[PDB]
DNA sequence: TCCTCAGTCGCGATCGAACACTCGAGCCGAGCAGACGTGCCTACG
């Protein structure tokens, strides 16, 4: 969680893109949301 | 060049739900002494 946070935008964004998460969640640019889904989508 | 601002992480902090221990109330079985009767046997007329 720290080390996703650390992760800052740009790199959290590219993971998102690599997952197949859809574009509105990575368009809506918000990195505290990012992290959420990201976490989320690992726990997947 | 800034300049605070919004969304979220880690940790103490208490709180509700559950779980382990205790303790007595009550019932049940065993055990023992005894009474309330039937049958089975002897000293006295």
């Amino acid at each position: 969680d720290a080390d996703l946070r650390r992760l800052s935008l740009k790199n959290a964004k590219q993971l998102l893109r690599k997952f197949g998460v859809p574009e509105e969640e990575i368009k809506k640019l918000s990195r505290w949301e990012v992290i959420d889904v990201v976490r989320t989508m690992s726990t997947e």
